[PDB]
This record gives structure tokens, sequence and C-alpha cells, in this order.
């Protein structure tokens, strides 16, 4: 069978405060962490899970076939155009077993000079009637927020890991501009479970999502507490262990490309369980315009030899791939 992974626990509360000796001491923890599996659980992290959690699952539990339909993205819904990111994901019963609902900044509104200028990657979230859903939508954006929050002080954390000052990647990160996106996926338990909607690995081992990378600057994962992920490693594929209390932390191929693969983005897969429960990632992405210039922290100049990308030019060609690769969600 399979070995566990090292995923260490790490109390980045130090990283919401002034003692930067602290908060050195928490880089370093994250340093080991990106040069070792790439994953870490952030504890101490001041975020309510638990309620993130029951409203989480009072949506999915409630969202009927119709409201589905009403805000689905466009490759369920040829009516929704503008919706590439932002809506619903549908199940596809008898084959693709698993739905979700992405948002993005709620600073995105019809007012918004990106979303006046249709840039690519900035929609505008789409959400569920109020009276059938109350509270929902203020639930999810606060949500936002809070998690935005975790990120920055992670942001800080690793900023310091690199040998840079702190606000190094947290001044491209912004309220008014993040292309962060939160995802509310449901892994349902099905008897009988279809076959279509299971993948199977080279190794054999049975999957809902394949291996890949994350389109990412890093992710800040809540999941409910049933193993399922891993991580590929020299040793091969190790089972990442549950925490549903933390948030499992990894790097998105933005960081590998900033650090020139010092900090790899890991390789990782979703075993498939029968099995109801939760998955809510924030993918961590900086501005449509946020460049910065490449370095390597192994080299004493630190000088590297890819050239900058800007960070919507990343977003958008990752988000292609992903699918292309993957297949659509
Ligand atoms: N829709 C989100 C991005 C979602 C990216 C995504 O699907 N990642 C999956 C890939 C598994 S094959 C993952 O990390 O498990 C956005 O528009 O920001
Ligand atoms: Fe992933």
């Amino acid at each position: 069978s399979v070995s566990k992974a090292n995923v260490p626990k790490i109390d980045v509360s130090p990283l919401f405060g002034d003692d930067q000796a602290a908060k050195m001491r928490v880089a370093q923890q994250i340093d080991a962490a990106s040069r070792d599996t790439g994953f870490f659980y952030a504890v101490n992290h001041g975020i309510n899970v638990q309620r993130l959690s029951q409203k989480t699952k009072e949506f999915h539990m409630s969202i009927t076939p119709e409201e589905k339909w009403d805000l689905a993205i466009r490759a369920y819904n040829k009516e929704h155009q503008d919706q590439v990111r932002a809506g619903y994901y549908l199940s596809i019963p008898g084959k693709k077993a698993v739905e979700s609902f992405c948002y993005l900044n709620p600073n995105f509104t019809p007012d918004h000079p990106r979303i006046q200028a249709k840039t690519p990657t900035h929609e505008v979230n789409v959400w569920p009637d109020e009276t059938k859903h109350p509270g929902f939508q203020d639930f999810a954006e606060q949500y936002y927020w809070d998690v935005f929050g975790l990120s920055s002080a992670l942001l800080k954390g690793y900023a310091l890991a690199l040998g840079k000052e702190e606000n190094f990647f947290a001044r491209h990160f912004k309220p008014d501009d993040t292309l962060a996106s939160v995802v509310l996926i449901r892994y349902p338990y099905l008897d009988p479970y279809p076959e279509a909607a299971i993948k199977t690995a080279a190794d054999g081992t049975k999957l809902s999502f394949e291996w890949h990378e994350d389109v990412s600057l890093i992710t800040v994962l809540y999941q409910s507490n049933v193993q399922n992920l891993q991580v590929e490693t020299a040793a091969g594929y190790q089972d990442i262990e549950a925490d549903d209390t933390g948030y499992l932390i990894n790097c998105g191929s933005y960081m590998a490309h900033l650090t020139n693969n010092y900090y790899k983005a890991p390789i990782h897969r979703v075993k498939w369980v029968n099995a109801e429960r939760q998955s809510l990632p924030f993918f961590v992405n900086l501005g449509y315009d946020s460049v910065i210039d490449p370095f390597d922290p192994r080299e004493p100049n630190g000088k590297s030899d890819r050239e900058p990308l800007s960070y919507g030019d990343y977003l958008q060609n990752g988000l292609v791939s992903l699918i292309n690769k993957n297949g659509q969600t």
C-alpha cells in the first residue's frame, strides 16, 4: 500500500502579528515544507471552518435542478456566454459525479473597470435567489474576505521564506483586483457509483481527478475529514492525511515559475472515495497585470533564465490547459 506524505502542521498565527522573529520561524517551516512534499497544514488560522462547512452543506443539499441550470457556466448552458469561470458546474448522473459552484472577487461588479472592458478572466458572480438560500450570498462573500485575509498572511510567510520583504507577493494581492476564486465542490455518495465517473491511474488507483499542478500562486484548501488526496514524490504517490481543522496549503505553477522551480508546484491527484464530502479550495491569484520578475533563490546572484509572465496571461492559458488535460469539471 501507499506511504503517508510528510505534511507538517505549521502554526501560522505569528503571520497576523508584529513579532518579526516569530514570523521568520514560521517562514522557515514554510520553506522546509515547500522544498519537501510541497504541502503543509496551516493551523491556528482564525477561520471558523465548521460554520463554513455547515453553510456550504445547507447550499449543496438544497439547491434544485432548476436553479443549477439557471446558474450554470457556459459549458452546460449555451445561454450564459459570459460565464466561463463563475457559476454552477453540473454533475452528469451516470457519468460525472462531482458538482461545484465557483465564485470570484465580490468587487467585480458591473461598474468595475475590468468588467466594463470585458477583460478575460473577470466576471460578475451569479447567485441563487435570496428567498431560497437565505444568507448564502452574504456568508459566501464574507468567506471570500476571511480566506483572502488568511492568504495574505500566508503570502507574507512565503515572501520571508524566499529571502524577500514581507509584502513581496501581498502587494500584488489586492481586494480591488484579485483574480482569486472560491470553489464549493460536492463529492457525492452514490450507490451504485457509476464506473464511468471513476478514472483509473496508471498504477491502478481509482481517481475522481487525475494528476495536475494547480493554476494558482498558492492554493488554500478546506476539506472534509475523509482522506483522498495524493502527492507525487520521489518515492511515488503518497497519501496526504485529512485534517478538517486546518487548511491544506500548496504552491501552484506561478510560484514554480517565479522561483525557477525552487518551490515546485507539487503534482497531486484526488482518489475516488464513495463518500458525501466537501472540498472548498481558494485559488490565490494576483491581478490581471501583476508581474513579478522571476528569480532563483539557489543562485548567488538570484538571476533566472525565465521570462516575466503577467498573471492574467498565466491564468487564461492555465485554465484552458487544465480543462484540455483533465476535462471539464
Ligand atoms: N474554476 C476555477 C479553477 C478551478 C481549477 C480546477 O479545476 N482545479 C482542479 C483540477 C482537477 S482536474 C483541482 O485543483 O483539483 C477558477 O476559474 O478559478
Ligand atoms: Fe489541485
